[PDB]
């Protein structure tokens, strides 16, 4: 039996882990850039996306786990004789990854014979969502740790996020826009379809209206799929403050690609991603089945 852990990033619903019984390390959000609130915990996902919303001058920081966040989850787990598995959002992003090998090697010091393998996704979100509930499955479905493990890489490789949002601003100033900043993009009034691959963000395409860039995103996920072999892959979606656009979104998605979602790994996008993204990010995340690959 292992005990699974992934910073928040993942999004995974309070459901899922209980479920599954996944745990999670919080990363923390700032307002005022002083004080910091631990995701989820002394701070909830729909107060934060509100903030935004009432204020579109804000814009919020986050802050990667602190080292002794994850030494203190996986010494709990050691000194009970669990191996652990740790997922952590893509190291592109965050240095949330070197955390938590900084906190392997502090729990090995107290606990030399302790197994811990720490995990860079190379995803976020409903993609580092995806990855873990394969890796659950696997395990589930009986497979040992090494037989998980040496499917991971084409895992991660097959995962796709396609996505738009509402803006730029966001993306450019909390650093991680990279490759979506381009002249075209720069321009007044136009957004970005984005795809992550290869733990980062790339573009996919431009427009302005929100309904048509959602039909981007759709297209742009249908080709990766039919390139691909559809039936191959799990569907999820992430959706932003709109829940109800959301639950539209997922109604175009089955329809336009002809599949049904993986519903346990849809997700309400989390505030890692939403102080990056804005409030509005909307879009749909594919990985392989393991079974397949
Ligand atoms: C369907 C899902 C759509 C949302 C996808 C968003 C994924 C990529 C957008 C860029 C996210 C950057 C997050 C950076 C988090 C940094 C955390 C930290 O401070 O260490």
């Amino acid at each position: 039996m292992y005990k699974i852990v992934s910073d928040s990033a993942c999004d995974l619903s309070k459901e899922y882990l209980e479920k599954h019984d996944v745990t999670i390390v919080p990363l923390s959000v700032s307002f005022d850039g002083e004080t910091y609130y631990r995701d989820g915990v002394d701070i909830t996902r729909d107060e934060c996306y509100q903030r935004m919303v009432d204020d579109p001058k804000l814009f919020p920081k986050t802050s990667l786990p602190s080292v002794e966040s994850y030494a203190d989850v996986f010494r709990s787990f050691v000194e009970q004789g669990f191996p652990v598995v740790c997922f952590t959002i893509t190291t592109l992003f965050s240095g949330s990854y070197n955390s938590a090998i900084n906190a392997k090697s502090l729990v090995l010091e107290d606990y030399p014979d302790a197994n811990i393998c720490v995990i860079d996704s190379k995803q976020n979100t409903v993609t580092q969502a995806l990855l873990i509930d394969q890796f659950v499955r696997m395990l589930e479905d009986g497979l040992s740790f090494e037989q998980a493990m040496s499917k991971l890489d084409a895992l991660m490789a097959s995962a796709r996020i396609f996505f738009t949002v509402g803006s730029l601003d966001y993306l450019k100033m909390g650093g991680r826009i990279g490759k979506v900043a381009t002249a075209a993009t720069g321009k007044l009034g136009v957004k970005p379809v984005i795809i992550m691959k290869d733990g980062d963000i790339g573009l996919g395409g431009i427009g302005r209206n929100r309904n048509k860039l959602k039909n981007s995103v759709l297209q742009v996920a249908k080709k990766y799929l039919d390139e691909n072999n559809k039936d191959n892959f799990i569907v999820s979606v992430g959706y932003g403050y709109d829940k109800e656009e959301g639950f539209e979104f997922m109604k175009e998605v089955e329809s336009t690609l002809d599949v049904k979602l993986d519903s346990e790994t849809n997700v309400a996008i989390g505030i890692v991603s939403a102080v990056h993204t804005g409030p509005y990010p909307i879009g749909l995340g594919v990985i392989r089945k393991y079974e397949t690959l």
